[PDB]
């Protein structure tokens, strides 16, 4: 009887940050309420000024990470304002039935809907838009995110002992397929609907023009680098709604990885690189042991360093010479 | 001494159905006899009327699923009638030696051969044609299928308790590479041999023109949708003989998945999407909990909704509002 | 205190062979010293005489396999002679900090450097060149290899019992992207630097022109086939520094596979085919049971038989008819 359960309202934050939550559940099951507003907007995705018409949940690519516990109810109010032009919906891979909620959430511009589902399976899961006849176009225009359903007693290692993270980041990786003219220049369109048939042709090549983290080439660099300190335990959630990726922390490892993101399974240990299949979210836990700049990449290095799938951590603290040292610096 | 073992003759059925078998072995080891006849035939693969010269085992793409138990002997009579034009053979990934039987089964049109092998390893496995110098052409023309070798005591969960399926379906996913003229129109050929050099060039792009389930775009839809009922336990065997795929049940999960298809390993639990590498068969077990239409896709959504890798389940029974419900239907 | 540890100098051997080592450690932790010399050289990669400017560690593609034990120190002297033209470095995925050593090992032609790191995590790991702004170009020109960090007590099966290999081979798989003129003919260049902008354009297609084992189409065939005997236990280490692969032994299996190469995890059993993600090394253990020719392939069969990713084992000994036999040889 759901009317007797506590309700809690959560305000979502922009990726790669994550809203505040408890790892170990401090209450019984709740109905957790979220609101998202669909925004169709122009996005500049690279250093050259290439623009697309992005389709977003809450104004960002990816959409924000939602965090609940196993056997909570998720109640989502989804708003499609009349400033948009397209019909949208939402499919949660975490949910059971009705095409993951897609069949129940079709909203024209000017409409809203509220869906509730029970989070019965622990893990990270993709959510994405999926309107009949236009599914890949929506998804590859940026309309995807993830939801983390924590076990009520938090995360566990391969022996069942507690694993506790100090920080958590969300990396959404996005494949874009920007249409090109005959010579290979990217095309521009006034509206999203203009691009439709050129978008289909670009997608059918199966060759993305850009692969980015957090919506743009270089989005997780500079002043937007991820930060941590030596000794901190960091959880990195990584989603790809459409195409396989293979994350790698340059200078580190995945100490504990759930590559396909489902926490009832034991993690894989000591990974150099792991495969997250398209349509999946995964999670990697790492304890930093050395200070400095780290790069976090898709380890198809072309996709990383030419197409955009690379970000940075900046880590503070003490250098450990036992782990690594230059015995003879580069010299003639 | 094989002459003292019982012999049983099995008649194969068309995919996505599977011949009758026992999950838990009701007899000791047997020699299980199968016959397959190679058919080269014209196939229409999409709604536009694109035709290829398919190369098939038993007239279907994929070839039929064979089912035996661990330590049975498989005896296959392979017939290549003189109405075909090409040399064929068979390679079982389940078998040990002689290129999986490929070296022993080369049959010109007008010839037959009988191979026997012992099924020493439990799991689902690919089989495919593999004639010297023309291996990918045969495979990507549809000449592949799968064989399931059940443990003698049936399937087990991650704790070693019995898992029993009520229904079993076989989904063969096929990458096709249809040659195109300069403008991008699909070419046509009177005979398979005509296509050879254009087929090689099309394959070398590594970009399939169509990716389909059960031999055609929309083959597992409409009146050919897969069916189940709420509460039924369904095993879905999925093979891809040449290229990676990432199955996903839209509105459901893989409760227990053997992504690389080998049953001595514990299954992965609660999967949203799983990766079956090319040259592998995998298996996913799901208990349906909600009625309605489900879509089963390769979750590269371009491959699914543009190139053809999507089918449907239609599930009957009672809706459960506790799992999912529309709190406020789409409204202005 | 590292000055009190024994030092041992190892001389590396050309792939696919591996330098002599102990499986179970016969000493305490050591500093293990290796030298590698960078060689930029012309390489013929296919039967047609296509040439590239390869960038190599120690003259080979892949670079040589290094073998140490968990908690040894690796000390590498890296030499870039003044006959080379480019700046190089090395990144070990086995190492912790400084971009896997990349930040500390930048060597112009005419320079050398010595790096030491502690091998804290057991497994096979990729190493590769990774100079700032030119990472994929170096890697896809062949500048990668692998390092195996054995547990001090050797390898273990899924139950923790010892697994001992009689032979070990290293297969480096390399994706090349040879630039093409308008008609599709491969281009030629006097120097590596000439190719730079054409190399970037070729890479951005994400479509390799050649995928090879040990640096050339057909390198592991003929008199260079891998050898074994019936009853031998063989470990095959396989790396791919940039792109996913799916190894398969034709006529055999992976009895025990660490697909992502990290030995603290239990192996997967009875694999037909396994996925090694790009930027990973994996390892497969097999006991041969039948004599004859086996092919070891990437089971995207186009990549194998058209693009070059295939090699051979030749296995000697006794044929076992119980496992497989021709009951009726091919006949009219
Ligand atoms: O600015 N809206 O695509
Ligand atoms: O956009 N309707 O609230
Ligand atoms: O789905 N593409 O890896
Ligand atoms: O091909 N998937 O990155
Ligand atoms: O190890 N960095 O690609
Ligand atoms: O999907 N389990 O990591
Ligand atoms: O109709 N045979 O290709
Ligand atoms: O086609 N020979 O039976
Ligand atoms: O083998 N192609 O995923
Ligand atoms: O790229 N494999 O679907
Ligand atoms: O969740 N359906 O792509
Ligand atoms: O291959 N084991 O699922
Ligand atoms: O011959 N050096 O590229
Ligand atoms: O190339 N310097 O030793
Ligand atoms: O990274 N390509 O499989
Ligand atoms: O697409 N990787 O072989
Ligand atoms: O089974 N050989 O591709
Ligand atoms: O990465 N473990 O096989
Ligand atoms: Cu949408
Ligand atoms: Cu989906
Ligand atoms: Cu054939
Ligand atoms: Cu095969
Ligand atoms: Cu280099
Ligand atoms: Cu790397």
């Amino acid at each position: 009887d759901i009317s007797t359960l506590p309700r809690v309202k959560v305000d979502l934050v922009k990726p790669p940050f994550v809203h505040a939550h408890d790892q170990v559940a401090k209450t019984g099951p709740r109905v957790v309420e979220f609101t998202m507003t669909i925004e169709e907007k122009k996005l500049v995705i690279d250093r050259e000024g290439t623009e697309i018409h992005a389709m977003t949940f809450n104004g960002s690519v990816p959409g924000p990470l939602m965090v609940v516990h196993e056997n909570d109810y998720v109640e989502l109010r989804l708003i499609n304002p009349d400033t948009n032009t397209l019909l949208h919906n939402i499919d949660f891979h975490a949910a059971t039935g009705a095409l993951g909620g897609g069949a129940l959430t079709q909203v024209n511009p000017g409409e809203e809907t509220t869906l509730r589902f029970k989070a019965t399976k622990p893990g990270v899961f993709v959510y994405h838009c999926a309107p009949e006849g236009m599914v890949p176009w929506h998804v590859t225009s940026g309309m995807n995110g993830a939801i983390m359903v924590l076990p009520r007693d938090g995360l566990k290692d391969e022996k069942g002992q507690p694993l506790t993270y100090d920080k958590i980041y969300y990396v959404g990786e996005q494949d874009f397929y920007v249409p090109k003219d005959e010579a290979g220049n990217y095309k521009k369109y006034e509206t999203p609907g203009e691009a439709y048939e050129d978008a289909v042709k670009a997608m059918r090549t199966l060759t993305p023009t850009h692969i980015v983290f957090n919506g743009a080439v270089g989005a997780l660099t500079g002043d937007h680098a991820l930060t941590a300190a030596v000794g901190e335990r960091v959880l990195v959630v990584h989603s790809q709604a459409n195409r396989d990726t293979r994350p790698h922390l340059i200078g580190g490892h995945g100490d504990y990885v759930w590559a396909t993101g489902k926490f009832r399974n034991p993690p894989d240990l000591d990974q150099e690189t792991w495969l997250i299949p398209g349509g999946t979210a995964g999670a990697a836990f790492y304890t930093f042991r050395q200070p400095g700049v780290y790069a976090y990449v898709n380890h198809n290095l072309i996709e990383a360093f030419e197409l955009g799938a690379a970000g940075h951590f900046k880590v503070t603290g003490e250098w450990n010479d036992d782990l690594m040292t230059s015995v003879v610096k580069p010299a003639s």
